[PDB]
């Protein structure tokens, strides 16, 4: 039971050359703000050393990043939301094993 | 310039470590700002950490920046009340390729 008023009026390649370099998946839901997110997918489960081959012997894993949406609640009801946290993958780092 | 209704009442540890680009978190206080407190991360080394723990400067750690939306106060001090606004955030570091 806690409610405010927003006006929803607004103020790189690394996923490339990086030992564990990523793809964006998009997700869209047309019942949430913002509707479109992209996720970031490790391109491999190791990490590409210096001859541009994978070494298994590290890995790539996601950095998850908790984040907030806007959900319509009501639904369909088009100027009233609930806040919702979720987990999104923002990049992929490069971790030795444990 | 829509305006809507919100309700703020809301619904793998060490890579920070681990990771050959490794960081930490800053913390950044803003009371004006939903959330007020923003966590970022910051690359502990301009190089990445190579298989004998050293810092190996023919790789860049570099910060993965994503682009986020927080809650500002508007007018200033009325605390129900917000515009959007968009921000540049370090979420963590990998380790790139120089040219
Ligand atoms: C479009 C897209 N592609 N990939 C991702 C990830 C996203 C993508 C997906 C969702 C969002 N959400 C936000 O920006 C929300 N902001 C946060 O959650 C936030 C702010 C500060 N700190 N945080 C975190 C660290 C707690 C925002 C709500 C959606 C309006 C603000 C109100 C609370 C931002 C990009």
């Amino acid at each position: 039971p806690r409610t405010v008023m927003v006006n929803l009026n607004i103020h790189s390649d690394y996923y490339n050359r990086s030992t564990s370099p990523w793809n964006l998946h998009r997700n869209e839901d047309p019942e949430r703000y913002p509707s479109v997110i992209w996720e970031a997918k490790c391109r491999h489960l190791g990490c590409i050393n210096a001859d541009g081959n994978v070494d298994y012997h590290m890995n790539s894993v996601p950095i998850q990043q908790e984040i907030l949406v806007l959900r319509r609640e009501p639904p369909h009801c088009p100027n009233s939301f609930r806040l919702e946290k979720i987990l999104v993958s923002v990049g992929c780092t490069c971790v030795t094993p444990i």
